[PDB]
């Protein structure tokens, strides 16, 4: 057993708060905003050796990243920004850093009871997205 066990599985979204805003903070435009925040994402979480992946499949786009902690690597994001991401597990939180265009927002995902929150923060604003086991 490892790392984060707690967090592989299949989850599904099941509340969001500020998303508009934290979008907006981010850059994102009208179209994207609106659609983007309609969606209900499932996130599929895996673990092969050093190797962890997350998938998101919505209405909206499936995307999918693997990497290695601590090791940065690119990432297109949903709403097509070129950045570069590291994510590390600091006290059993997966927190993820994306740069780009020098700009920064942070995504931090924690168990807290059956649910996983996912926390995004984009200078002074955040948005929280809670997920269920599905
Ligand atoms: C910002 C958006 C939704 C316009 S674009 C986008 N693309 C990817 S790939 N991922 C995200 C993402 C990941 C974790 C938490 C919140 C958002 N967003």
């Amino acid at each position: 057993s490892h790392m984060c066990d707690a967090f592989v599985g299949t989850w599904k979204l099941v509340s969001s708060e500020n998303f508009d805003d934290y979008m907006k903070e981010v850059g994102v435009g009208f179209a994207t905003r609106k659609v983007a925040g309609m969606a209900k994402p499932n996130m599929i979480i895996s673990v092969n050796g050093d190797v962890i992946t997350i998938k998101s499949e919505s209405t909206f786009k499936n995307t999918e990243i693997s990497f290695i902690l601590g090791q940065e690597f690119d990432e297109v994001t949903a709403d097509d920004r070129k950045v570069k991401s590291t994510i590390t597990l600091d006290g059993g939180v997966l927190v993820h850093v994306q740069k780009w265009d020098g700009k920064s927002t942070t995504i931090k995902r924690k168990r807290e009871d059956d649910k996983l929150v996912v926390e995004c923060v984009m200078k002074g604003v955040t948005s929280t997205r809670v997920y269920e086991r599905a």
